[PDB]
């Protein structure tokens, strides 16, 4: 009995019962979930899958010979399964018949019973066919990604292979063409199962009744054509709506990273109005796509009815006898068999040639340029090519003594980097031998590569953890200063995920990572590219000359700082892909005279240039900006369904929607159960005129398709109302909200809410919703004939609806949590393949393939479990919901036969009864995903419901002149500043006397409080004790917009918004060509703005990328220039710019805001040595506020050693 009882558990996989069980209890988990079987992991399926395409190579190779070979037998049980189930399904029609007509198989009963027992045995088979293509196409997923991530592996990264799309490529390949193919391998057996089943179910039709079921099956054939037609403008209309949304959230991330720029300028309006704009354009195309949605759903319901109808009035005239109600409701039960093949068929054709196209991509990917097959290394007459033919390095003849420093120096372009990658083996070797005395190597790149991983696990990078060791590097490095700075040290999530960090930063943990490897042999690629003078010397006196000298390793340093050729072992002098001269310091002296004497004046030279240079601090100011992003810093609802938010959502689009949306869904099935009733009624009259019943059916059939109609347009209607007001509300509502939920709240969050709810509310909802009422008013209509066919009925009701009813509930939080888990699992494998794609050289440098392939095949494992165990919940729901349809048909079946009301009835009990066993998995499915959609409105929802700014001021707006700030007198009197209440105040007491156009400097140590005035001058911050008189106004009695538009500030970093540079200097508009050109001839960027292409509507790059930084700033002074506020902040503008940019814009400062009261935070403090005003801050608190000689001539005062 062991095996009976082990089939049955596999056949109702009983085996995720305690899965489910449990998911009230606990969340699901990975934990919960087991492993993956050897079967099915993914080492197993990519060695079967390599196997298969290298017998294809052997003989160009066919990855779909590789796949058949491979995942081919069981497709072909599934198959197998799908053919039984498909001819099983034909016993429902013909089961209907025979009870209908009333030796042992002309009984009824025993044909209830066999009917019964046909459904099980159906719907066991179907979702035994569905679990075995669903597994087979996740393995075939999980040996598609192994295999693309070892081609990954093998890539070569020459700019003519590994170009700037190769890693969208690679990226589109794992996330789309894999899940196009795997998806493809789930609905294949449709592909000949269904022309097999409309085939039999056509052939049944003609059975029985005759040449009169060939008009509806043509009728209903027709189906397919038009839902292919359908789904190529479904399509169009969807590429068109991407396209659009992706525009609309181009613009949207620009406003966010920026909207403190935005607000303090006053420009968050005009932009949200830019933002509309294309959002207007979306909600177009979006209505396009639903109204071909709303055909597709008419279609379906529209041309099974035409069918019908088409059938009874021929058979009624063209045949010489009365309708049976045996023949008529068989042939209604063969009609909505047809229905879902006839519907899907084109979505499986389209699946195929969707998998056509990946299989293409696939396989021209598969087909990339990939890299080929004492002294520690020497390269013997190499010639080395980066692909091309052309050899990039000629004549190589080098040699690397062991344990000694080597030092690669030559121009910018002469091949070093080259060299490197040439002895590291990623490019071509046209001639010449390289012997290793390969091996590991160290290898910190010339373009830094970081993990997203934390700051720890990037420099141990798959090594032993030492404390001593680590911290070591660490301080060789001068790593822990900036660490320290982080949220977490060393445990802070670093890369393009996490904490951004500046181009040294990254280049100093890169070098870290190599240090803190124990291999003999280090390349280190201009590690001081991107360092400063301080920084670069420790670095190469306790990291190159101690640390790697303690433990005697190779090491290969390619630099420009010719500086430190006094500490090489060895020289490898490089030109133009050649070498020069190799060898000692003293050799090449006494050998070359002439390379050493360049070197010593180019050594002088760069002297003589840093001398001057050195007082700008490049790593002050990235630890200045990585310390300034710190100084921001359930059983019962698992199970609840949000059904406030459903009304929520319903209303949205007005009562008068949702009222035309469920009367006439009501109204619609009402008028088809009126038609199945009246063929009932007109079949139960069994030749008789046929008049009257053929009238009222054509009537009824009419009435039906209208209203099809209706309801299809208006759910789509709804949908599209919905959308666009969730959206124009959400927008708006988060603009208007203070700086400190955008400094608290991660713009990941936001955009989240903008991009993936806001696309789940446009294109999910309402087909989930159409579906969902349609099935449960299916349902509700099955029940209500069955029942008013057999009261009796009834009384089965109420056991099958509490199953029903435990089978909807464990269902719905067991998949809310698979689901989820899938989420998780998802990102971080994508993430695995972007990061081999970059950083492809280090990984190969340090030979780390086989960790990458482990972690690679952990994550895909993980994703494939998650995946599987979702569909296997899938399974557990329909196998119970089809045993319930099963036991309803067995109930309404006997009850029938029992107690007979007329044969038309009997038929019509039999019809519903079969059919709600289709719906009664689709309530579920639908109910569960209406939840998981209503998540995403709950949370627009919850960010529609956040607090704004206060925008409107106390003061009259009359009161205000027309030019209120116009002499630029400030008044700041006891004022005391906090950016958040509860929150200790960070400006403490401030009182001064800003006189009307007088030049103001503000200094002081970090965290004093500089910024924090200069955004209280906006109302940017918290001010609850003192005011801030403006030329004799109140700031905090004003309208923000006011306050904020009349006042002119810049910032440090400057940023520019894409778009036209007239819409830059002044997005409003307000002033006339003439008053730009005179403000950029102000900014002395007049010719600039000319040498451009249209002078003022030059277009600008997101970020102002097409200029430079001090371009830039010059850009800021510009828009200064035009808001003429007549008071100028500048907070550290002059900070993050050039010496020369510096000075000119010193020098504009002084000529044209002259007569405008200048309050600069100076960047350097003696700067601001003869400023006319000086206020000197310290934790919060003024501690001078006087001239600068004044201050000057007192002895140790805070600002005399600021100046020192
Ligand atoms: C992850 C794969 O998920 C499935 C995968 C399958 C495999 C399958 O032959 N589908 C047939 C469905 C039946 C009605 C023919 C089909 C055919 C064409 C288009 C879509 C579909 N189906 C696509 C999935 C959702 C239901 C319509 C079954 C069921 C599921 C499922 O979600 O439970
Ligand atoms: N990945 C690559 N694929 C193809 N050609 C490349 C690649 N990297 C560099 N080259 C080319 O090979 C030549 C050698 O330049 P390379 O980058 O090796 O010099 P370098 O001394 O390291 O220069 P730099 O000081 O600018 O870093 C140049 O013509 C360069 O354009
Ligand atoms: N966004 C913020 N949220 C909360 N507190 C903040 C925020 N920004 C700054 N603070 C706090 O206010 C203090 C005042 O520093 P602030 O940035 O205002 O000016 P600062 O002294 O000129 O700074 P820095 O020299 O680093 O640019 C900070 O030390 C910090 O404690
Ligand atoms: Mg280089
Ligand atoms: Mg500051």
């Amino acid at each position: 009995l062991q095996p009976f009882v082990n089939l049955l558990s596999k056949a109702t996989y009983w085996w995720m019962n305690t899965l489910i069980i449990s998911a009230h209890r606990k969340p699901i988990d990975l934990k919960a979930i087991g492993k993956l079987p050897i079967a099915m992991r993914a080492v197993t399926n990519y060695v079967c899958l390599k196997e298969a395409y290298e017998e294809q190579k052997k003989k160009t190779p066919s990855i779909w010979l590789a796949m058949y070979r491979a995942f081919g037998r069981p497709i072909l049980l599934s198959s197998t399964f799908r053919y039984l189930a498909d001819l099983l399904g034909f016993a429902g029609p013909l089961c209907i018949s025979g009870i209908v007509q009333r030796e042992f198989l002309e009984n009824a009963h025993v044909l209830a019973v066999l009917l019964f027992l046909a459904l099980i045995l159906q719907r066991t088979f179907l979702q035994a066919s569905y679990y075995v293509t669903i597994e087979t196409g996740i393995n075939l997923r999980g040996a598609l990604l192994a295999m693309i991530y070892n081609k990954i592996l093998r890539l070569s990264t020459s700019n003519l292979s590994m170009g700037e799309m190769t890693l969208g490529q690679i990226n589109n390949l794992v996330a789309i063409e894999t899940n196009q193919l795997m998806w493809f391998l789930f609905l294949c057996p449709n592909l000949w199962a269904m022309p097999v089943q409309i085939i039999m179910g056509v052939i049944l039709l003609y059975n029985l009744l005759g040449s009169s079921a060939l008009v509806g099956a043509a009728v209903i054939v027709l189906l397919a054509p038009i839902q292919y037609f359908i789904a190529t403008k479904l399509a169009e209309a969807q590429k068109s709506t991407l396209d659009y949304s992706t525009e609309r959230l181009k613009k949207t991330n620009e406003i966010l990273k920026g909207i403190k720029l935005l607000k303090l300028y006053a420009w968050e309006h005009i932009f949200c109005k830019s933002v509309e704009e294309t959002r207007m354009k979306e909600l177009s195309s979006l209505k396009t796509f639903a109204l071909y949605t709303s055909l597709s759903i008419f279609m379906n319901a529209a041309i099974p009815i035409a069918a019908v109808l088409a059938t009874f009035v021929t058979h009624a005239y063209a045949s010489g006898n009365n309708l049976k109600p045996a023949e008529a409701f068989a042939s209604l039960s063969l009609f909505h068999i047809l229905v879902t093949p006839l519907f899907l068929l084109s979505t499986v054709v389209r699946f195929a040639v969707k998998a056509i196209i990946s299989v293409q991509k696939l396989n021209e990917f598969l087909l990339s340029d990939e890299i080929g097959e004492d002294v520690a290394i020497k390269v013997t007459n190499g010639y080395f090519s980066w692909g091309s033919g052309l050899a990039t390095l000629s004549n190589i003849d080098i040699r690397i003594p062991t344990g000694q420093l080597t030092m690669i120096v030559g121009q910018v372009g002469c091949g070093k980097s080259s060299l490197l990658l040439a002895i590291l083996g990623e490019m071509q070797t046209l001639e010449g031998k390289v012997y290793w005395n390969r091996y590991s190597v160290a290898y910190a790149a010339q373009k830094p590569w970081l993990l997203n991983a934390t700051v720890e696990e990037n420099i141990t990078f798959g090594s032993s953890f030492n404390r001593q060791r680590y911290k070591a590097v660490t301080d060789a490095c001068s790593l822990q200063p900036d660490i320290d700075l982080l949220p977490f040290g060393d445990q802070t999530e670093i890369g393009e995920r996490g904490i951004n960090l500046s181009g040294g930063q990254r280049q100093r943990i890169c070098v870290a990572r190599a240090l803190y490897q124990n291999t003999n042999i280090v390349f280190l690629d201009d590690p001081f590219s991107a360092l400063d003078i301080h920084l670069s010397d420790h670095l190469m006196q306790e990291g190159i000359l101690k640390f790697l000298q303690d433990d005697k390793r190779t090491v290969v340093l390619v630099t420009h700082k010719l500086q430190y050729l006094t500490h090489a072992d060895w020289i490898i002098a490089m030109k133009d892909g050649s070498v020069l001269r190799e060898g000692t310091l003293k050799d090449i002296q006494t050998k070359d005279v002439e390379l050493y004497e360049h070197w010593k004046t180019l050594m002088n030279r760069q002297d003589q240039e840093l001398e001057k240079d050195m007082e700008a601090d490049q790593t002050t100011l990235e630890r200045k900006t990585l310390r300034r992003a710190m100084y921001s810093r359930v059983m019962r609802l698992r199970t609840k369904m949000p059904w406030k938010t459903c009304w929520w959502y319903l209303t949205s689009g007005g009562f008068f929607l949702l009222f035309l949306m469920i009367f006439s869904k009501l109204l619609k099935h009402s008028v088809i159960v009126a038609i199945d009733y009246w063929l009932a009624t007109w079949t139960s009259e069994y030749k008789a005129d046929q008049t009257f019943y053929v009238a009222g059916f054509s009537i009824l059939c009419g009435a039906g398709i209208f209203l099809c109609l209706v309801t299809s347009l208006t759910v789509e209607w709804m949908g599209l109302t919905a959308a666009k007001n969730l959206h124009h509300n959400l927008l708006n509502k988060i603009i208007l909200g203070p700086i400190r939920f955008f400094d608290t709240t991660p713009l990941g969050l936001i955009l989240n809410r903008f991009s993936a709810d806001t696309n789940i509310i446009d294109q999910h909802i309402p087909p989930t919703l159409e579906s969902l009422t349609r099935s449960t008013l299916l349902c509700l209509s099955a029940i209500g004939m069955i029942s008013y066919a057999t009261p009796v009925f009834l009384i089965a009701l109420a056991p099958l609806g509490v199953a029903f009813y435990f089978i909807q509930k464990y269902f719905r939080v067991a998949s809310k949590d698979l689901q989820e888990l899938d989420d998780s699992t998802q990102l971080p494998l994508l993430c695995h393949f972007s990061e081999t794609a970059e950083g492809l050289t280090t990984i190969r440098a340090f030979r780390h393939e086989t960790r990458f392939k482990q972690r690679m095949l952990e994550l895909t494992d993980t994703n494939n479990i998650a995946y599987l165990f979702l569909s296997a919940a899938n399974r557990w729901l329909e196998v119970r919901t089809d045993y319930l349809g099963a036991c309803i048909v067995l109930t309404a079946s006997i009850a029938s036969i029992s107690g007979s009301s007329n044969s038309g009835l009997v038929g019509l009990g039999l019809l519903y009864a079969l059919t709600i066993t289709n719906y009664l998995n689709w309530v579920v499915r639908n109910l569960a995903d209406l939840e998981v959609q209503m998540g995403a409105v709950k949370k627009v929802n919850s960010f529609l419901t956040m607090e704004s700014e206060n925008y409107e001021g106390t003061m009259d707006p009359s009161q205000v002149p027309e030019h209120w700030p116009q002499e630029g007198e400030i008044k700041i009197h006891d004022l005391c500043v906090r950016y958040e209440n509860n929150l200790k105040p960070v400006l403490k007491h401030v009182k001064a006397y800003i006189k009307p156009g007088q030049k103001v400097g503000i200094c002081g140590r970090t965290g004093s409080g500089k910024s924090s005035l200069s955004l209280a001058f906006f109302r940017m911050v918290d001010i609850f004790d003192g005011k801030i008189v403006i030329d004799g106004i109140d700031i905090s009695k004003l309208p923000l917009h006011t306050l904020r538009s009349r006042l002119s500030i810049i910032l440090q970093d400057p940023i520019l918004f894409s778009g036209s540079i007239r819409f830059n200097l002044d997005p409003e508009c307000k002033c006339t060509d003439d008053r730009l050109w005179e403000a950029l001839e102000i900014a002395q960027l007049k010719n600039m703005v000319k040498s451009l292409p249209g002078g003022l509507d030059a277009t600008v790059t997101e970020g102002g990328e097409n200029f430079s930084v001090g371009q830039r700033q010059l850009f800021c002074l510009a828009r200064a220039f035009v808001r003429k506020s007549s008071i100028l902040i500048m907070d550290e503008a002059t900070a993050s710019i050039d010496m020369a940019t510096e000075n000119i814009l010193q020098k504009v400062v002084m000529t044209a805001f002259a007569d405008r009261t200048v309050v600069t935070i100076a960047h350097r403090v003696s700067s601001i040595m003869d400023a006319g005003l000086v206020l000197v801050f310290s934790e919060g608190i003024l501690v001078e506020c006087d001239t600068g000689p004044n201050l000057l001539q007192h002895k140790n005062g805070l600002f005399s050693t600021l100046v020192m």
